């Protein structure tokens, strides 16, 4: 709502986006949406500090014309409030690939199939400060 | 418009945006769009290498509710077709100043006065690579 919007990205299979941001000292969660546009969204990002009963979580998601899909949470959280995050991500036909600070890599399932990744939004208690791709 | 677009940008009066791009081996020209939204901007940049009768001419130009203001030419073009450019771009209450690195220095009157910068389009023969706020 407040945060980046970037669209026409064109960002095709194998290219790495880029993403760092400021983490603020009492966030409660922020969020990458990746897609082809607010209601279609092939990665929903969300780590969560303290938010609807998530403590220290990744939680995943995709949007499919509007509806949310079926959730999925990683175990590892290597962010840290009132730090400085770093977040790469690329994808292929079977999935997005998403590495975080700490080496921490992990998968989430391409559910839209699209050709490109054409619209980014950042939302939440992170500030980005640098956008690059590659 | 085919190129990124980016908004809730909002930059503030003395604060740096930071834009690195390739530019076509073969470019005609490209823009860059500063403003509140696609039809109210600060800053139309446009270097041209060979377009609308133009060599080697960067152009800047404003565009308030719709309508393009006077055009501002500049003598010096420190661009080359199929290399990095990169542009630094800040403004206050008098003037937008594109800097460059290699030492360029360009001022443009800040025509529309507005508050913060929260739209940025990029046009024509320059692919963004980097973008960063401070
Ligand atoms: O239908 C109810 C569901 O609500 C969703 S919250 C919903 O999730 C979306 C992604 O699927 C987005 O993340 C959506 N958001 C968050 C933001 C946002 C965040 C920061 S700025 C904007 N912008 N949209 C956010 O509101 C919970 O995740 C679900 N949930 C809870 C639990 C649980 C609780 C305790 S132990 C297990 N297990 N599933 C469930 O309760
Ligand atoms: O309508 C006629 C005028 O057209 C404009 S071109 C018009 O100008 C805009 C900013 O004023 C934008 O730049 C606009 N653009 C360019 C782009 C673009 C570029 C790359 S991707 C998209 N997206 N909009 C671009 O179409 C020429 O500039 C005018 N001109 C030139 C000269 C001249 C020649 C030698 S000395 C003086 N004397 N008049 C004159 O011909």
């Amino acid at each position: 709502a407040c945060g980046l919007v970037a669209s026409n990205l064109n960002l095709k299979p194998g290219e790495c986006l880029r993403v760092r941001g400021e983490v603020a000292p009492d966030a409660k969660s922020f969020v990458l949406n990746l897609g082809k546009d607010s209601n279609n969204l092939c990665l929903h990002f969300n780590p969560r500090f303290n938010a609807h009963g998530d403590a220290n979580t990744i939680v995943c998601n995709s949007k499919d014309g509007g509806a949310w899909g079926t959730e999925q949470r990683e175990a590892v959280f290597p962010f840290q409030p009132g730090s400085v995050a770093e977040v790469c991500i690329t994808f292929d036909q079977a999935n997005l690939t998403v590495k975080l600070p700490d080496g921490y890599e992990f998968k989430f399932p391409n559910r839209l199939n699209l050709e490109a990744i054409n619209y980014m939004a950042a939302d939440g208690d992170f500030k980005i400060k640098c956008v690059a791709f590659d």
